[PDB]
């Protein structure tokens, strides 16, 4: 498998990056989280990032749960998708949104149109792509 770092646009201007595994994921994100003790992302407590390939903005907040070693230190929060999401969004009210339905297709409003009905190992595959032509892929690191 590969890591992904990928760049979200800022409410105001300017990006925030996050990295993930699970890029085919992105389009669930409730929220982006960081540890209100990050100087990194401090000044963004408070503001929106834009999910990419849609039109939808997520909170910018602050959880203590949040490692800051751990991939950009900015964690993407999918309460659908992850246990540990699934708590930082019971902590701040998140609503969770789930793209991947039990057969494993990708579903929903906000997946792009060309990922929706995909597999999800294949629509991993194609997100990364999208992403990468659409400038979002900051960069992809190898196992
Ligand atoms: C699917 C995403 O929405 C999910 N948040 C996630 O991180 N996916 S993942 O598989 O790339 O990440 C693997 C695990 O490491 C956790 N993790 C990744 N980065 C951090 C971080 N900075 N702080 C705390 N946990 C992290 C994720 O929440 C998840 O439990």
């Amino acid at each position: 498998g590969k890591l992904y770092t990928l760049r979200y646009e800022v409410e105001g201007g300017g990006f925030i990056e996050i990295a993930t595994v699970r890029p085919e994921t992105v389009f669930a994100d409730q929220a982006i989280a960081v540890h209100p003790e990050d100087e990194r992302y401090r000044h963004l407590l408070g503001k929106r990032a834009r999910i990419p390939l849609t039109e939808v903005w997520i909170p910018i907040l602050a959880d203590p749960a949040v490692e800051k070693d751990f991939g950009t230190g900015a964690l993407k929060v999918t309460p659908a998708h992850d246990p540990l999401d699934y708590e930082i969004g019971e902590r701040h009210g998140l609503k969770p949104v789930s793209v991947i339905n039990l057969e494993g297709r990708m579903e929903g409003e906000r997946v792009p149109e060309a990922l929706r009905g995909l597999d999800r190992f294949e629509a991993r595959r194609k997100a990364v792509e999208l992403f990468r032509e659409a400038g979002h892929l900051v960069k992809e690191e190898d196992y």
